């Protein structure tokens, strides 16, 4: 058997809870032992081991009950008294997709599935990942950026060149958030500098984006060095409108294939790649477009660790490829396995 | 007292080392209380508690013989039985300055000194910074990047693109490490090919930058939200050349401020803050210039953690503006307390 912990929760928990329920109730517990580490919203993290049946309720999940050692201890070692394998961060906090669980991951010298340091810190601000967008030759919607620094000195200055670089409406997003908290659309100066300060509560660091009315397509990328994208999807709605949140009951309504004439949803796989290849990703990426109706195609942001339910976007892009979710899951595992071994290989060749 | 913890080490010390005593003879023990924890080449955490006195020799350090705790343990309280209220990173291993000890402490929720995970990531992968220097205006030497995917299937293609927007001749740089290994210069094809396949060896992505032969001119900058830069300095050497590492015996020669026009300096100070904003800087960089001898300008790279020693540039260069190597480190640890005090405030405002 080889050697997994699910880490989940993170310092709000109902979907890490419920994804690592589905990927538990997913992974044969004849090719894997598993355990699992709760981050409660507290930050504490707690141990369960050795998962060996369906997680049929998560009452089941000893969640913030588990075993309470030090996380040096709770990495260091399976249930089975083997290293693990691979660790695979489900997590749900700020410390999920920031880098900031990757770098300790590094720093103990544990496998681990999906993006690296560098790869989830860049996409997950926003002004980092636009600029490495741009030097790729991705299409993106015109859009400014500045520190509050430079808005305490220079307010009319920079509201002059959002006027003549973009067309109102345009939208202020926080850089740094994964949250959207502080996103306002405004249409005009005046609602734009009330939207700025409004944001600067929240944040340091501000993008402006010229709006758009688009559909929302997403692909899904897997891989290490020679990745592969699915087929495109959708998430279909007859109203393009930025909501702030899911709202309406029941599962969401996936398209799948998105409806996109054969050579767009070739171009958005390739775009998706180049995404990918942008922030220096492994493992995975949810590479997320505009596209409009006369099918104009604009890269909106990458995700370095999207939704991964049963009946996520992500999964359900690789099922209609073909892989399933158990599939898809057993290769991420593979996927960390060798970036890991890839860097013991270098490592030693550095001598 | 506050309480402070210097890390050093790292998964070669004796830089570290010679570092760790500079800082902490240099930290009145009257207003701080001061633990270290020595990170073995093993990658073993080894606590030595409440330094009071002059560290006059090595010997003093417990280094590898210290308290062999889980690192939770090690950072979560001084020996005092307080929190910290600053971590000291001082290392030398890649887990230095490639983000992933910072994220280590974002993780433990420790103050913590210096760049943050993104910042010190994106100042570590050459090609990373150098598109956010392009991004910002700073002027670089001409360059190109790949990764090895793209030259196994494109080399021909890739060697013409050097000889069109470059002048031979050329380095050829990994991306992703801190040290010269597999670096080398090239006059031709023949020998570009050679160093690229020579270079693969270590790494999965390059660049390959355009020759100068210029003068070394170094600013210190410091703070968080509005920083200061420091007159330049210059490692004087007559001959300009590509070591690959210092030989000479003895102290570095240093020229502080360098031996440059005033305009030519206060346009370095000016570009130095500049590298600081286009990575994110937290706490400090050391912003490394090129300068020819008819005065052009290029950004060489940042360095998110800079030799720290008592006679290093980095302290050298604030020294020349009052600012005394004890007075240094306090405001390395309020611009820590001050960055990791924001944090909650904004944490909170996001309810």
């Amino acid at each position: 058997k080889e050697n997994i912990c699910i880490v989940f929760g993170g310092k709000e928990h109902e979907v890490s809870i419920l994804t690592a329920q589905n990927v538990l109730n997913a992974i044969d517990k004849d090719k894997y032992h598993v355990d699992i580490i709760y981050i409660t919203n507290d930050g504490d993290w707690r141990k369960q081991n050795n998962i060996t049946a369906e997680i049929k309720s998560t009452d089941e999940l000893h969640l913030e009950n588990g075993e309470a050692l030090e996380i040096s201890q709770l990495l260091k070692e399976s249930s089975s008294g083997q290293p693990y394998d691979a660790v695979f961060p489900l997590l749900h906090g700020p410390n999920g997709e920031d880098g900031t669980i990757q770098g300790l991951f590094e720093v103990l010298d544990v496998p681990y599935v999906g993006n690296g340091v560098l790869s989830a810190a860049s996409s997950m601000d926003k002004l980092v990942m636009k600029q490495l967008f741009e030097h790729r030759g991705l299409p993106q919607l015109p859009y400014i950026s500045f520190l509050r620094s430079e808005y305490e000195k220079y307010e009319h200055n920079i509201l002059k060149l959002v006027n003549d670089k973009l067309n109102y409406p345009v939208f202020v997003k926080p850089a740094n958030l994964g949250s959207s908290v502080g996103i306002s659309k405004c249409n005009n100066e005046a609602e734009l500098k009330e939207g700025i300060k409004e944001a600067f509560q929240f944040d340091r660091k501000l993008v402006i984006e010229q709006g758009v009315n688009a559909r929302e397509i997403e692909v899904a990328v897997l891989g290490n060095d020679y990745p592969e994208a699915t087929w495109p999807g959708e998430v279909v709605k007859d109203v393009a409108f930025y909501d702030y949140k899911k709202y309406k009951d029941g599962k969401v309504q996936l398209q799948i294939p998105a409806d996109l004439d054969e050579d767009v949803q070739l171009t958005l796989r390739n775009m998706a790649l180049e995404a990918f290849k942008a922030t220096d990703c492994s493992g995975l990426v949810r590479a997320d477009f505009f596209v409009t109706e006369d099918n104009q195609i604009y890269i909106n942001e990458t995700n370095a660790m999207p939704g991964f339910t049963a009946f996520s976007m992500y999964p359900k892009l690789w099922e209609n490829m073909g892989l399933s979710y158990p599939e898809l899951i057993t290769k991420l595992i593979e996927l960390a396995k060798e970036r890991h071994q890839d860097k013991q290989k270098n490592k030693y060749k550095i001598d």
